[PDB]
């Protein structure tokens, strides 16, 4: 999951990242391109989701 805004004092759009399996809400800009993409098939996973065991 994700939520983007434009904020008007920067002129610069802002996101967050939401993990589909435990909700939590990263800074898109604290994560490497590899753990931001994306596919329109399966659910974004965050880097706890990701590493963890089982
Ligand atoms: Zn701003
Ligand atoms: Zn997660």
């Amino acid at each position: 999951g994700s939520m983007d805004w434009y904020c008007f004092e920067c002129h610069l759009p802002g996101e967050v990242l939401i993990c589909d399996l435990c909700f939590r809400v990263y800074h898109s800009k604290c994560l490497s391109d590899e753990f931001r993409l994306r596919d329109s098939s399966s659910p974004w996973q965050c880097p706890v989701c990701r590493s963890i065991k089982k």
